[PDB]
């Protein structure tokens, strides 16, 4: 199936998947200098007080850590977007290296890891229907360094003992995610697309400027994750990135000058 090696990689999944070379696609280099302050954008609101986690999953590609999407509890509204848009799963894409493990780029700058916290649009009932759309997501994506521990992470890198292997998961509630977040909610956005097969476009982008600092160690201990089952080849999880598309017919917008 598709992966993130030379024989199942980005290079190779519009085989599958067409739509790998549509109009929306991403990731996306920012080039800074090119995007433009859009005066009449919001401020974002993330309102994540009643976030209920629940689980966390290696699902083979990245880990997620699921929420209940059954209610408004843990909702992104404003900025760009219209209506209300409820967590469903956040994950995060790395690298081997700290020199690369983002998807999207700023100016050409790759990060070691980016985090995606993954959220719906409430019009369209459930995360299956709203994926055909195309204002069916919105992702918030926020870039990590290396450099001091990210505190509200410890909790998630401490669990990834338990679930090395592909498709194990286990309990994880009262979790909260606004351990995550930089201080400011400055932002770049532009529509675009799921980053892995099926690449829906359905995306609203939502990338913070200000980036994450994780310790060597808190990055350290998603590189022993593995993309293998259980009692397969061990082959560690890492690289699970895929690279800028091209931007195509598409201006990005700043929330700020
Ligand atoms: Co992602």
């Amino acid at each position: 199936h598709w992966g993130y090696g030379k024989h199942n990689g980005p290079e190779h999944w519009h085989k599958d998947f067409p739509i790998a070379k549509g109009e929306r696609q991403s990731p996306v280099d920012i080039d800074t200098h090119t995007a433009k302050y859009d005066p009449s954008l919001k401020p974002l609101s993330v309102s994540y007080d009643q976030a209920t986690s629940l689980r966390i999953l290696n699902n083979g590609h990245a880990f997620n850590v699921e929420f209940d999407d059954s209610q408004d509890k843990a909702v992104l509204k404003g900025g760009p977007l219209d209506g209300t848009y409820r967590l469903i799963q956040f994950h995060f894409h790395w690298g081997s290296l700290d020199g690369q493990g983002s998807e999207h780029t700023v100016d050409k700058k790759k990060y070691a890891a980016e985090l995606h916290l993954v959220h719906w649009n409430t019009k369209y009932g459930d995360f299956g229907k709203a994926v055909q759309q195309p204002d069916g997501l919105a992702v918030l994506g926020i870039f990590l360094k290396v450099g001091s521990a990210k505190p509200g992470l410890q909790k998630v890198v401490d669990v990834l003992d338990s679930i090395k292997t592909k498709g194990k998961s286990a309990d994880f509630t009262n979790f909260d995610p606004r351990g995550l977040l930089p201080e400011s909610l400055d932002y770049w956005t532009y529509p675009g697309s799921l980053t892995t097969p099926p690449l829906l476009e359905c995306v609203t982008w939502i990338v913070l400027k200000e980036p994450i600092s994780v310790s060597s160690e808190q990055v350290l201990k998603f590189r022993k994750l593995n993309f293998n089952g259980e009692g397969e080849p061990e082959e560690l999880m890492v690289d699970n990135w895929r690279p800028a598309q091209p931007l195509k017919n598409r201006q990005i917008k700043a929330s700020f000058k």
